[PDB]
């Protein structure tokens, strides 16, 4: 789809610095995916530098992952300074359904606004459902766009990414993603590197995309799971207009 | 040894959630440990989520690689939730005998009780020793069992393993795991697994063969610290009956 | 240059214990980096045992990528505990001139006195200016070593190494080190394996050396970042006397 292969040519072109107060399990490997991408990644988390961060920063992203009562406070300051200042917030709630804490933290980031929401069937039904496949995930992905008037972004072996005007399903990406950890972090961080450049559907779809197909790539070249997680980092750099002209799964939906 | 094949097909089978209460060096690396073997992992602390964390938990993972008043608090926690419940816990007391901290906390949560204690020589000798190779390090493995009323694991070139009845001895592994950071607690996380689907003496020692194969199945591959890291989660993958068959240098002592 | 041949020895026959008060991103990754070069890591920063772990240590690096109040309060307790024993420090000042809170914060550990503050140019540039490329990289080396009275490192194309009186200029490394976060962290890291065998002037000189070689040898089998970054713990172990003979590109500036 033409205006991927734009975005790409934009994040790398403008190489944009991406904020982010994330998890600890994902601190090195959502860096390097960024870097290898061709953005930059700065991860802050200290109260007392939060708005001197966000302001040199062009996206945030926000991941939940490993939180506790001080990261919480982080998370929510750094949603209010990134809100007034304009710049654009991502926002994975990962293990949101798992645990109360979870569920409430993320609804409390998502009423101040984000405009990208990401995660998986459960974690999204459990957002949606607290606040209150393929055809059941697509009107998730719907109802919570409407519901959280943001762009949300259902991701399973079909990604559905919708603003609530307009859809899209991605086909791209590899089962073994499954034995690696923080793939969907992973995602999540190079969204705010597209949303940074692009708005936030076209930025979303460009990023599974551009993942997904990253995913194809690695396991051709590595079948195991040590192997392959290395090899998705080369190809998030490898990566360029004629592999997702010839590997692009994508489609407008409805 | 036949218990050994049957624990990791009873992982991979049902695919156990082991709650990792874990140290910063080993977030990612245990993460990824648990998922190429068969497992699911979830790093979480916030003392807001643990009763829900460890309920939806099958097993929980204590590592104080990195400890601190907060994360001790959390990890002391854990353990009283863990043990009301019923759920298994392995503990790593990394650094214990280095430092007063460290030693005390390990034995805070060795009082409460928990079903395997993994470390090596010096750690156990410092909390046995506090509380109160191959010849010596067997009889260490047995009186550390006996004090703390748990299986006990003392690993090294020969790892011993005990529930202060029956020991055994494990064989298998290879020396350039001495180059590799958190190997150690990689073994505590995958115990987490085999803790979940049998009893604790036969899921550590199924956790110790099973690593010491697939490090030496990742040496045979590549003979340098960088490339051989990453092949040990290629070959906690692809390890099966008939390599754990071919491989296997373990035996009952005594 | 003889005396980084000779360091390198001294490091692998002494095998010193390097602490670490780092940051979440590089956990890990600098601790496999010490590991691979003939060192031995500890990450520690709780209050409770800073004094017993740095007194079990050889050296103290300290960086400040991600943090907050109470890593600070850990980091300038480390300061002063390391001086009073007269264990050498590193200081990495991360980000030093993007917030105040790190510019702040690492002025007031180099009040203190650390042995060698090793940054890029926008750091030691803001540090030296806030506390009043190669000619001038050169000019700020010194000033920054005569400044704050220690051996001082920017790094760059071409890093210079400067203790006040005399200086060096690494040519040695590749570009693709700027697609693998924490690079520059991996090089403090090093620094105190080898300024625990050797002066602070010629320490920090070997580390570059050492890791800007790995950084070819890396790039040599591997062109993309993910394997890239893999083949630097592979070099960091095979380099030997052989290798920075044909290898290294160094020289005495003035």
């Amino acid at each position: 789809m033409k205006f991927i292969i734009e975005a790409l040519k934009r994040v790398r072109e403008r190489r944009p610095l991406v904020h982010n107060i994330t998890n600890f399990v994902v601190m090195n490997t959502t860096a390097n995916a960024l870097l290898a991408l061709g953005a930059s990644p700065v991860m802050a988390h200290a109260e007392e530098e939060l708005e001197e961060m966000i302001r040199l920063a062009d996206a945030v992203v926000i991941n939940i992952g490993t939180l506790d009562s001080g990261w919480r406070r982080s998370m929510v300051k750094a949603t209010e300074i990134a809100n007034e200042l304009g710049k654009p917030i991502v926002l994975d709630p990962v293990g949101a359904g798992a645990t109360k804490f979870r569920t409430r933290v993320s609804l409390e980031i998502l009423s101040r606004g984000v405009d990208v929401l990401k995660g998986n069937f459960g974690e999204i039904s459990a957002l949606l459902g607290e606040e209150g496949g393929e055809e059941e995930a697509k009107k998730l992905t719907m109802n919570a766009a409407r519901e959280f008037n943001t762009t949300v972004a259902v991701t399973g072996a079909v990604d559905y990414v919708s603003d609530g005007r307009r859809t899209f399903a991605v086909y791209n990406g590899h089962e073994l993603l499954g034995r690696v950890t923080g793939t969907g972090c992973m995602v999540a961080a190079l969204t705010g590197a597209f949303v940074a450049v692009t708005e936030p559907l076209k930025a979303t779809t460009s990023a599974l995309v551009t993942f997904g197909i990253a995913a194809e790539k690695a396991y051709e070249e590595a079948k195991y799971p040590g192997s392959f997680h290395v090899k998705l980092y080369d190809w998030l750099y490898r990566i360029n207009e004629n592999v997702i002209r010839t590997y692009a799964k994508v489609r407008e939906v409805e």
